[PDB]
DNA sequence: ATTATGACGCT
DNA sequence: AGCGTCAT
């Protein structure tokens, strides 16, 4: 009953930039703008592999993760951008300096949390409160919601799609009741009116599209945002979530892709988000723990709690390279040239970091994996970092790496090594 | 030879 | 701490 949370009490946006490597590389190359391309790492491989795909590559059945060379099978006139190279590996800094330009401007409207290189939560539900009391209770109108689409509408009682979009905003909008300055979806609405702003201001001032999700909780606005890209927004209520998850795969809900949302399909024998709403919540745990169980048990009812963190910039600072099939470095002064390599990077972010953020990092991870091993990481050790110089860095990873060497002879390096990495981590105010 | 990252959970 | 999971 009036008793029954509903986890209405946030109004949470996801933004999420449309493309994006490819975006920042079509501003810098107009040549490249409304064609279909792609970025690609490297090149010698199979042409190289693709990291970012235009939507009109996609059309032609362009995906990440396909070779250059597979690639142009489906698209011949696939137009490329590569990453970066620099001292021998892939450099990301352009996508990461046009990260922040993104963050920068959003963070003028709220608090974010960067979730990836493209993407930030927002917690609206201040905001809307403002808007709401500048509103004074006059409505919303269509005009101030241009590219928003409303999920689960139309309904009932149409051959276009901007058509659709109108009419199911339309119903949307007559059927709010905007005297109740609490009503949980007069909120979502007034959060898309803000998002739309956000937005346009993205657009206006970096030349970036993108599209993003309004609801109560993060995972709602994640699935949201996605419903309707590129370049557009959705707002999903609470209402909408009985019909959307009846027919939602499990594995499309954020943190059930892996082998957690396999476990819950197998052992429940279920396929839909909305089918969990059978279990109780003691069910749940015992299946999948205390934590996994209650969360389960809300979320399937559209239900969540983490919060928006007030974090805008990454935790960590990592440089790593594979070294994959016959390059896998075999001796010792290979292993120690790419960690000066890495470490030179690292040095070189590092530096920008401390400068620009007031801070500095305390502790080196290093990381590497062996010839042999299906894992990411065969073996992950810590030391101090007291200084941003490079040399010293890659001295001391060697250091905590060099017995990992099977080899009874010390200039070859046994099992040959196929990944190196170095992440700056534990940071303090500077 | 699906690369380069980055956050959070478990014990 | 070191590892595993999930993610973009
Ligand atoms: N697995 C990956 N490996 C390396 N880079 C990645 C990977 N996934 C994503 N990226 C980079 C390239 C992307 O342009 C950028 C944003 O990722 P993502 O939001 O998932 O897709 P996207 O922005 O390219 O297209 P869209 O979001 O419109 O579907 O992060
Ligand atoms: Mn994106
Ligand atoms: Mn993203």
């Amino acid at each position: 009953g009036p008793h029954m949370a509903t986890g209405q009490d946030r109004v949470v946006a996801l933004v999420d930039m449309d493309c994006f490597f490819v975006q920042v590389e079509q501003r810098q190359n107009p040549h490249l703008r409304n064609k279909p391309c792609a970025v690609v790492q490297y090149k010698s491989w199979k042409g190289g592999g693709i990291i970012a795909v235009s939507y009109e590559a996609r059309a032609f059945g362009v995906t990440r993760s396909m070779w250059a060379d597979d690639a142009k099978k489906l698209c011949p006139d696939l137009l490329l951008a590569q990453v970066r190279e620099s001292r021998g590996k892939a450099n990301l800094t352009k996508y990461r300096e046009a990260s922040v330009e993104v963050m920068e401007i959003m963070s003028r409207f709220a608090v974010i949390e960067r979730a990836s290189i493209d993407e930030a939560y927002v917690d609206l539900t201040s905001a809307v409160q403002e808007r709401l009391q500048k509103l004074q209770g006059q409505p919303i109108s269509a005009d101030l919601l241009p590219s928003t689409y409303i999920e689960g509408l139309p309904q009932g009682p149409t051959v276009q799609k901007e058509g659709m979009r109108k009419q199911g905003l339309f119903q949307w909008l007559d059927s709010l009741q905007i005297d109740n300055l609490t009503s949980p979806d007069l909120q979502l609405t007034v959060g898309a009116v803000i998002v739309e702003e956000m937005r346009a201001a993205i657009e206006r001032e970096t030349g970036f599209q993108c599209s993003a999700g309004i609801s109560h909780n993060k995972v709602l606005a994640k699935l949201a945002c996605g419903l309707n890209k590129p370049n557009r927004q959705t707002l999903v209520s609470h209402g909408s979530v009985p019909q959307l998850f009846s027919q939602m795969p499990i594995r499309k809900i954020r943190s059930l892709g892996g082998k957690l949302g396999a476990s819950v399909i197998e052992i429940l024998g279920i396929e839909y988000m909305g089918e969990l709403t059978q279990f109780t919540e003691s069910q749940l745990q015992s299946h999948f723990g205390e934590k996994n169980g209650s969360w389960l048990y809300a979320m399937c009812r559209g239900i969540e709690h983490d919060p928006v963190k007030p974090r805008q910039l990454p935790k960590t600072i990592g440089c790593s390279k594979n070294f994959p099939g016959k390059t896998a470095l075999a001796t010792r002064e290979q292993v120690q040239w790419w960690l000066l390599q890495l470490a030179q990077e690292l040095e070189e972010r590092l530096t920008k970091d401390r400068n620009d953020n007031d801070r500095v990092a305390t502790q080196l991870v290093v990381s590497i994996r062996v010839q042999g091993d299906k894992r990411l990481s065969s073996l992950r050790r810590c030391c101090a970092l007291t200084r941003y110089d490079a040399h010293k860095m890659s001295h001391d990873a060697f250091t905590v790496i060099k017995n990992c060497n099977t080899s009874g002879i010390q200039t070859e390096w046994s099992p040959p090594l196929t990944m190196l990495f170095l992440c700056a981590t534990k940071f303090s105010a500077s």
